[PDB]
């Protein structure tokens, strides 16, 4: 494994410390053993250790200026050393220093004339979860993370650019939105926008990420409020304050579905962390999306809910009212047990009332490509599976297969189950089928693990019980799987329970259905109990939360595929206004 | 739409301001720049822009005293212009400096003679829910509102009339009162009181609303407890204080129902906030309603109730004994599934045991004008459509129709669930039958729409799947509304589901129940995890306040159109007594 090895040479480097009497010197600050190991007897003063680290990178590890300061008048071509191993490639005496927040070792470093530009590109500081920090690669990166905000303009003193980015294309500001320390970072993000070229453009605020990604867009994507709070005081202008009243005008660029993709919207409902699911409830954003569905957003909803309404009610239209036949077939040939009427018409007649049926089932396979025109979260899977279902069906139609009703029947179900996607915004029942999205998708398929092992224990047993006994009375029981299928509606409490008082029912049901009685409802209690776990105050919130987010999720989804000479862009355009030619959104607030 | 022309006449006034030199002089308060465009090059110095402003407006809309004074001192005619929009018609430089509270800028505009009395008629100025705030329109008012007493004394200096009233009818007084700093408001309205003429008469405090609503009456309909308390204090006088025990007698005028309809009681349960329920909780007004439940209400309550259960059972006596015939028609001859006996007798005969229903069938009929002559929350429509159903079959006799059971049977459930509108009061019952009040009107409507969603897709199933079959044998869907109906049942777990097991069943059916049933419980037990939203401890509360909101509702009821010679009039008159001829409640009570 790779965390073993790591483990293992970490543990090696403490060997090679040990045995190398120069580096456990440089370890253990002993600086009357450095002047003995080099000036007296020569040692190696290039020692490379097993993470090819020297004896100047072992003496800043851990803070000792002492056993570094000799290393350095007694070898000053240890500083620009970097690290020649696989976890550290790249890093140097500096980096390690400005990490340990040593400012006397960072000026005696920058004193000697240390590489400010160095990148350590070793597997230990990329960006993984594996790793537990990421500060990036170039000691000013290194600066404003720890927070030390002396290191950071003592860089720059030395000439350290600022517009230098990683292998992940991320600038210094990048870096900083990944941090815990919000409060504190803030500070630390003005500091280095101070030194800027002071142009308007090529800022450094400007600067993409690689994945195409600007600072501020970036703090929205991961989450990041208060970095999404600082960043928004550079864009947002006050009209005026009146009294308690104050108009604010923000600035509403990357904020909107302008781009093709570059929309702060667009990366907030296809991320999947749950943390910028907050970042559209911030008081720039919740206006605009807020705005977008009580005006065009909701009535559009309504349309295509409506006709995909009268879509399917058109479809169960076509099934009720089939082709006919009172079984051409001869009689109950196969078991005397068949109550078949096959309703199979071939032929192209029946001119009457069949003249609804064709343009019917025209609507039914011009509406079922039509939303696979459209294709080429579960409601997803179910509009698609159906849509399928009705050319197979078309293809098990003009074939005139017997199951001619199996691939339409899935038609239905998932016809009508994808109409309660429409619960989605539209009222309060939101939330309520939100509530069951998870619990389709979440506890059901593995809660059925433990429901299926008591009916299998339970149904092939009572098949063996009346396996002895006569099918014609008390006949729950009799194939082997309508013996699963019996005890399955027995589990949900359906089936009256095998109850026959004219026969003699055997001697082991009475004894087994007395115990899977009682187990099949603590089962059922216990699912219930279980249930509690999502009742607390938070979770009635996140599921609220979580269906606003569906609900901006479908907003934006309309505004794509909807056409421009509906919908108008949001806010109020720059032009015949003396603006930027960029949208804004008047939104006045009231404080207290 | 009317929100984006503010939002687009502020940003065409920010046009105007940048356009302008002089309203940009204005605002960014450059007083050297005023000068070169007043003296030096004559201006248009009345500029009006783009919201009817002039300088001095915009001078005072940004707190800039030097600015307004230049042009104050420039062009002194610049203080009497109004604002001349739409949105901001009537208001001048004084509303401005009073809003921000710039006592420097109205002492110097009071110094120059400005009006006092100048209303702010404009739009945004109105009482609409779309405006942040609604300070009224005379300068005093917004001085009052603010806080900023200062001004407040400074206006009234200089002849502000505290008597003046704004479109909405509405006193300085009552303006307070909708504000949401009660705790400092209290000591603003002591303030404002000082002022008033000194006479017992024509007090502003007595000064009512255009919709008849004193400033007292208008806190407790409002739901602002705090000014409700701080008033009531002008209304009660202490009559002794015995160590720990004080008997204080309120005035109880403007808080019983005597007028028409001025009454404090009246307007509490009638409107639709939920605050001023909290009103009839206060401890001049709930001595008075439990006093008057416990005796007088409480059994006249019983009264109604126990006429109103026998009428009712009364109604259903009549039906359970009615007209009677061995069926007249020839026999099945329609279809052969048909058990009819049809019970009718047009003729007026049969008079040894009819005549009991003949003044039964009249009890029921002139208790149905009765209910509609008294007619002439839900249980309000439940008794008057239980009463039409007794005319329409009042109409379906005396004609005979084979629909006679139609229109009788809606008179049978409208007529006991109207009873259990007893459960109003009575016991603590009540809160139990105005949780399911909530539940029929509002979760109800609304999650029936998902239920059918599911059941139009498994019925529509199931009616495909024994369409082949033979309804002769498991005949739970045969029709296509009856395959509705056996789905429905099958929703709520009431048939024991088809199960035929000496025929065999159809290979789509075993596998789509299969999906129902799980489905279908999922969609039970997560409306039973929704309804733990009302149980956390307010939502038990609440429902207990709202039961008592509709106990006091019932008193306030039950004294209107009953008599005077019972149930007398709530306290002891001030009559006898040396008192003001209004109610008193003696109410004592006991400190620690
Ligand atoms: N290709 C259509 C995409 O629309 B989706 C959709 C629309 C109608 C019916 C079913 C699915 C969608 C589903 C889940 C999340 C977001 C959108
Ligand atoms: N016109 C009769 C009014 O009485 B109500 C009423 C009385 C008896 C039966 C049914 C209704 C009423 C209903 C709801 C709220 C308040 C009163
Ligand atoms: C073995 C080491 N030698 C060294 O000079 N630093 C070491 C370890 C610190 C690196 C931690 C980087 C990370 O895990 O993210
Ligand atoms: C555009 C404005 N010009 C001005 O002198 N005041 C302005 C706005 C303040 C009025 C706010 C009133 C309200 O919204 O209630």
């Amino acid at each position: 494994s790779w965390a073993q090895s790591r483990d293992e040479q970490n543990l090696l480097q403490q060997k090679r410390i040990w045995e190398s009497p120069l580096l456990l010197a440089a370890k253990e600050n002993n600086v009357q053993a450095l002047y003995k190991l080099l000036k007296f007897e020569g040692c190696e003063v290039h020692q490379k250790g097993a993470m090819g680290e020297t004896a100047l990178h072992i003496a800043a590890l851990y803070d000792n200026n002492e056993a570094a300061q000799v290393l350095m008048e007694a070898a000053p071509e240890l500083v620009f050393e970097p690290m020649t191993s696989e976890l550290y490639e790249g890093q140097t005496a500096l980096h390690i220093a400005v990490i340990n927040q040593n400012v006397n070792l960072v000026r005696a470093l920058l004193a000697r004339g240390a590489s400010v530009s160095a990148r350590a590109t070793g597997s230990v500081f990329h960006y993984r979860p594996h790793n537990l920090i990421y500060y990036g690669e170039h000691p000013l990166s290194f600066a404003a993370c720890v927070g030390s905000e002396e290191i950071v303009r003592l860089l720059i003193e030395h000439g350290a650019d600022i517009r230098a980015q990683d292998s992940l294309g991320n600038t210094v500001l990048h870096i900083l939105i990944l941090q815990p320390n919000k409060t504190f970072a803030c500070q630390m993000y003005n500091l280095l926008l101070s030194y800027d070229g002071g142009d308007h453009l090529k800022s450094l605020e400007l600067v993409p990420n690689n994945q195409g990604l600007t600072p501020f867009k970036l703090a929205g994507v991961e989450g990041n409020i208060v970095m999404f709070q600082h960043l928004m005081q550079k864009r947002k202008h006050i009209q005026w304050t009146y009294g308690p009243l104050t108009s604010t005008l923000y600035d509403l660029t990357e904020i909107d579905s302008s781009g093709d993709d570059q929309s702060l919207l667009e990366l907030i409902v296809t991320t999947k962390k749950r943390e910028a699911r907050q970042i559209l409830d911030q008081t720039p954003v919740k206006e605009l999306v807020s705005l977008k569905w009580k005006r065009y957003g909701r009535p559009y909803f309504c349309v295509l809910g409506a006709i995909y309404v009268l879509y399917i009610i058109c479809f169960t239209m076509c099934c009720v009212y089939r082709p006919l036949k009172p079984r051409i077939t001869n009689r109950t040939n196969p078991r005397d047990n068949t109550l078949l009427q096959q309703k199979l018409l071939q032929e192209a007649y029946v001119t009457p009332k069949d003249d609804l049926r064709l343009v019917g089932e025209l609507v039914s396979i011009v509406g079922a490509v039509i939303i696979l025109l459209v294709e080429i979260g579960p409601f997803h899977v179910i509009i698609v599976t159906y849509a399928f279902m009705v050319l197979v069906t078309m293809v098990m139609r003009l074939t005139n297969s017997d199951g001619e009703v199996v691939p339409m029947s899935f038609a239905l179900v998932l016809g009508w189950c994808n109409v309660m996607y429409f619960a989605r915004g539209f009222q309060m029942l939101g939330p309520f089928t939100i509530m069951i999205q998870k619990m389709i998708f979440g506890d059901l398929m593995r809660f059925c693990w433990l429901m299926a092992v008591v009916i299998l224990g339970f149904a092939s047993a009572f098949y063996i019980i009346f396996q002895t006994e006569d099918p014609d009375e008390l006949g729950h029981f009799y194939d082997y799987p309508m013996a699963l299928f019996s005890t399955f509606e027995l589990f949900l409490t359906i089936i009256d329970g095998p109850a026959n008082y004219d026969v003699d029912l055997p001697f082991m049901y009475s004894i087994t259905y007395a115990a899977f009685a009682i187990i099949a409802t603590l089962l059922m209690l216990n699912l219930l109990i279980a249930m509690m776990g999502d009742t607390h105050w938070r979770v009635a919130h996140e599921r609220d939360e979580l269906w606003r987010a569906q609900v901006v999720a479908t907003t934006v989804m309309l505004e794509r595929k909807l056409p421009r000479c509906l919908w108008p862009r949001s806010g109020i355009c720059g032009r015949e206004y003396g603006l930027g030619d960029r949208w804004f959104l008047r939104v006045e607030d009231r404080q207290d």
